[PDB]
């Protein structure tokens, strides 16, 4: 139908050989996007293209480089034209409680939670204005939001990329782009497998719901954000945490 | 398609005869619920009937009374059986500044834009929680998050829909109830469109987006709250407004 | 010294014969401020002029009553001056889960906990525009931010609370008058001592600090928010909470 | 008196040369604390322990050079015992619209406004802890929360150090260390003294205070958080804007 359409949209997905950067690549490809959705290696990037078959493409993005990020964009505005939907999924985690925390498991998760945001976002915005049309979609965490210890770089750097949502959506609000962020809670992935019964079970005690979400849930969040029905829609951070947290 | 579908899920959406209330009705039909729509009398009623055709029809509802509503629902839940999506839609303003507000504009305004969603709420959450499954969205406002100079009545109602929200999110998360707010900012409507220009204009300097949204953007925000894909989504306030306020 | 200096503001403390209430009327005096503190009996009134002496006395109010509110007014200007200070603190419970909750426990919690704010606010309002300096400083509950089951009303009530406190900053900020809301956390009170070990207990989990705060600590916040230091502080929502939530 | 005395603490005050730095710094030592503030130069350093005099003193400090940050400390504890209260102001802008906002404009702002806090509050920490005692406030914008166009990386390091905020204050509270943050408005300093009358009159147009801040008020909140009175208080954001934002 004509409902969250996106046939004629080109959507860049970082991230995207696995989880919840695969539902969204998926999902917006099922929704008509052409899909171009990325990996650290050329094996990741295969598999991409394995799934997404005719609807796009996979391809190998080191979003902590600059060089990289100007090879894959040039590749894809040749073949699809310019990037009309950019979603943000790449991410790391660093654990540790502050007094243990290395100035490397600090910088690695600022640069790759928090600059890439602003790299990639840079590297596709001027065609969005151009065109009076864009969305730039930011997979944020309820820890942005809520905090949490043993995760003060991953808190620091999720809520980070709201501050720049909002002031990026104030920016470019007249020029019909949008800027969001989706903010996923506990979500069911290979992380999330590989914990043991007792962590599990402590995490889901602060989730109403009384589950771990879904990959597809996730996706669900980016493809309506996605949606020229959206359009009205920026500067928000749309939580999706089954009741986690509740702002 | 199987995305954000509807079929099989009774919704009653109160104040639907106009706007956006209107617009939710007609898109929630649109992807494949029986629709109950009410206004405050019969020939909005009929009205409600006319556009909806075979997808659902409409009741007259006051909402600040009891014996109305234990007669709508009813009706409903003999013909349709129970209701698993309720927008609640219905609300009015009495503005004032405080030292020229009414008792009655305050209480007036508790009434019909407060205590009918405890109202409402309560009289349809028994058959969502033994079902396992339930959509609650209370349509509110940015000036409950913003407020508003003049709105103070307004603003304390639509603050008190995100107490009750989280509160009941909390109560009936584990039972696979959902229970969020849509916050739409400065919609295109009847309202809106007797405003003067100067008034507009003013209005619209604060909206980064540089239009007034579409009741059928607003719509998009509620139908997908309530489908099946946002399970996961509950305690949450959606902002809708084009950027006039990012929390 | 000349810091958080309250001589010469007349302050009117709603519901101070106990705990939070009375710790504010006794932090409030003992910076400077000739208090008003009211109880709903003429025994609480006389308690509260026992423990204020020559700093100020004890009121019977019934803050649902236009007429009380009207004759305690009358009394503090004729002998005081125009109220500077505001405190709003009465309040009750009526909890229960939704499908148990009288149509009597909704309306008195909207009455007590919601209206009454707009009624003493109206009531006080006037003089602080003329002289272009006051304070309305609301007590309210971690519980209108959080959510809480079983309290549905008390959080809509309190969340309503915040909702007239924007509007109302906004509506007078230009005339000198902040308008801001305290919301405790769990704090140690009669009604938290009645609570048995397994409730502590449960509630102590949710509370990073791992204690209970004190109703001094709670009136500190509300003396610094109505300090002349404080003056650029407005439609603001200060959370005293011990981390149990984090906005 | 015993009301908000810090006689006893010793607090680290960045960035103290002027402005909001010094008014800190200042009113510290006022309410009875050992203020040690910095600066970038050793001119600033003994302009600074010119102001404080017998309480307290300046040096120069380097907040993105490890070592600068290890000498100072030392020098602090071999002096004055372990740091009780944090006070992290040390900021800078690089502001520009996305796409002129050079790499370094980035990162520089990342540097200073975000990854400093990381390395202070971890350089301080441990004491804190061992005593069960401390204060760690940050010094953040409304920038943060409200977003501004032409300032994305302002408002993500802004927004970054209450992220940070939220995950230390849950990691460290049940050692009776407290970690804020204190997020000013447009508060009178040099920078906004540059402004002509146009920029000035436009961003007094958004603040229903009708004026600015004086670095007096956000040295006031500082104050109140650091006191003993605050111990309630954790991974709050504090918000003293003239109601230029409500949250
Ligand atoms: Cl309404
Ligand atoms: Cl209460």
């Amino acid at each position: 139908s004509q409902f969250m359409n996106l046939e004629g949209k080109v959507a860049l997905v970082t991230g995207a050989s696995r989880g919840i950067g695969k539902a969204i690549a998926e999902l917006l490809a099922e929704r008509g996007a052409k899909v171009i959705g990325t990996a650290t290696s050329e094996s990741g990037a295969q598999a991409i293209s394995d799934y997404l078959g005719d609807n796009g493409k996979g391809m190998a993005l080191n979003v902590t480089n600059p060089e990289s990020i100007e090879a894959v964009l040039k590749a894809i505005t040749d073949e699809f034209g310019g990037v009309d939907i950019l979603v943000n999924n790449a991410g790391i985690t660093r654990d540790n409680l502050l007094m243990r925390m290395k100035e490397e498991e600090w910088s690695d998760i600022m640069e790759t939670n928090l600059t890439s945001i602003f790299r990639l976002s840079k590297a596709v915005l001027r065609g969005m204005m151009k065109k009076r049309q864009g969305r730039i979609i930011n997979v944020g965490s309820v820890v942005g939001t809520m905090g949490n210890a043993g995760q003060a770089n991953y808190a620091a750097a999720k809520a980070g990329v709201i501050g720049f949502t909002k002031s990026m959506a104030r920016e470019v609000a007249s020029r019909g782009v949008t800027v969001n962020t989706v903010a996923p809670g506990f979500i069911e992935t290979d992380m999330t497998k590989a914990l043991n019964d007792e962590q599990r079970t402590a995490t889901l005690a602060q989730v109403p719901a009384g589950r771990l979400g879904d990959p597809r849930e996730i996706a669900s969040a980016v493809a309506f954000l996605a949606s020229p029905e959206a359009a009205y829609i920026t500067g928000e951070t749309l939580h999706v945490n089954g009741g986690m947290y509740m702002i």
